[PDB]
């Protein structure tokens, strides 16, 4: 763990008022205070930690004073819009409305990660078992975020009729009898409330031993294919 550096001068470069005192809370470094390399890439590890910044590098120079510490660090834009893509129920003014208080503010990705939570929690608690945020945000160098959502969008619904030990078997009802007792159809994004209530009215029916939920993939990744596994009462 050698060698040790006396430094003159720390100055911070790139960042806005509000933030640069941050920076200068955040770091270990001082003028008088003696320095390895491991403890300036540690200092540009904390900067980063904060959140606020794109890119942050220390620079030694030699000055008038002895050695110079520049801290340079480029802050993520002002956040000005939060916009979304694949979404249904989800809608851009709920969006808008859980963004709101970081609009106008350097933006901060542990924030951002926060509001990706609340988005996560409004499908979580409202019943859309499967939807959330997914990829990575992308922030625009004019403060625009685009987020993409996957709802849980139902592409089909595939009945499969099983003999008791679990293989295929000839259909007995008719179609109809069970799409008329479902909310749940394609194109409705799945709610585990709903699925249920589906399978409540299809137990009502008097006709079926055993009705099982299983979701595939669909042809879109991101949506589903709804497999209803059924098991008709014989003869």
């Amino acid at each position: 763990d050698e060698p040790k550096v006396l430094i003159a001068e720390v100055v911070v470069e790139g960042a806005t008022p509000e933030l640069e005192q941050l920076v200068y809370q955040v770091i270990s470094t001082r003028p008088g205070s003696t320095t390895t390399r491991t403890q300036l890439q540690q200092d540009t590890n904390a900067i980063f930690a904060t959140g606020f910044f794109a890119d942050v590098n220390a620079v030694p120079r030699d000055t008038p004073l002895g050695v110079r510490i520049t801290f340079v660090v480029r802050p993520y834009p002002v956040l000005r819009a939060v916009q979304v893509a694949g979404n249904q129920v989800l809608t851009q003014e709920k969006v808008n409305e859980i963004f709101a208080p970081q609009i106008g503010r350097t933006l901060n990705l542990r924030e951002l990660q926060a509001g990706i939570e609340k988005i996560n929690t409004f499908y979580r608690d409202n019943g859309y078992i499967l939807g959330q945020v997914v990829g990575t945000p992308q922030v625009d160098p004019d403060g625009v975020v685009t987020l993409q959502v996957a709802e849980g969008v139902v592409e089909q619904v595939t009945y499969r009729f099983l003999n008791k030990e679990g293989e295929p078997t000839k259909q007995r009802t008719r179609d109809f009898v069970i799409s008329r007792e479902m909310d749940t159809q394609p194109g409705v994004v799945l709610n585990q409330k709903t699925v249920q209530a589906d399978l409540r009215r299809l137990f009502e029916l008097g006709l079926f031993e055993d009705v099982q939920v299983a979701l595939e993939p669909g042809q879109n990744p991101r949506r589903v294919n709804l497999i209803l596994n059924i098991k008709e009462r014989n003869t």
